[PDB]
């Protein structure tokens, strides 16, 4: 359960004390779009930071499935619900569930058949069922997570180069895969493809 994780966070993401696992959070959101990437729907990838010490990734590829409680609420509450769907990003067995059960806050935004969907949790505990929020025509998918200060204590805060040198070296490793850092604190932007 989502518990297992709050009560040993470290074993799931990194050391949550020195931002190894802090940082770590970050990847096991883009292995995900990576994959969506490596599948051949995905273009582009955009990490960024926020000026409240956030993070999003936005991707465009097909956006995790809408239908049903909602397969992207599984996959967000569920710990082994990412094997549903051989190269990179995160530690094997970790989906984003991981995440979203460490993270006070995690807002996801799918754009997919027409419409988009909006959906909050606290802890890991969805706010409302996810709902469709409008029209659009483009496709994707948008995490954006805030770390939980229950969880990560002394380095709390997203360090632009850990991130930007990983991101680089995950482009690198995918070539053809655009990988974008911001950093919406300062401005400082980054385009990785190879
Ligand atoms: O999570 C992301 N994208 C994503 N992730 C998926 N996923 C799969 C397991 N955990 C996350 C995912 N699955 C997709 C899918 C799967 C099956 C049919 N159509 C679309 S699109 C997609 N897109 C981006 C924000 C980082
Ligand atoms: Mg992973």
């Amino acid at each position: 359960g989502l518990d297992a994780v709050r009560k040993r966070p470290g074993m799931y993401i990194g050391d949550t004390d020195d931002g190894t696992g802090l940082h770590h959070m970050v990847f096991e959101v883009v292995d995900n779009a990576i994959d969506e990437a490596l599948a051949g729907h995905c273009k582009e990838i955009i990490v960024t930071i926020h000026a409240d010490n956030s993070v999003s990734v936005q991707d465009d590829g097909r956006g995790i499935p809408t239908g049903i409680v909602s397969a992207a609420e599984v996959i967000m509450t569920v710990l082994h619900a990412g094997g549903k769907f051989k190269v990179s990003g995160g530690l094997h067995g970790v989906g984003v569930s991981v995440v979203n059960a460490l993270s006070q806050k995690l807002e996801l935004v799918i754009q997919r058949e027409g419409k988009i969907h909006r959906q909050i949790y606290e802890h890991g505990v969805p706010q409302a069922p996810l709902a469709v929020t409008g029209e659009t025509e483009k496709t994707g998918t948008m995490v954006r997570f805030w770390p939980s200060l229950e969880t990560f204590t002394n380095v709390t805060e997203f360090e632009y180069e850990i991130l930007a040198k990983r991101l680089r070296e995950l482009s690198f490793l995918n070539s053809g895969v655009s990988i974008r850092l911001r950093d919406k604190r300062d401005g400082k932007e980054d385009h990785f493809h190879y």
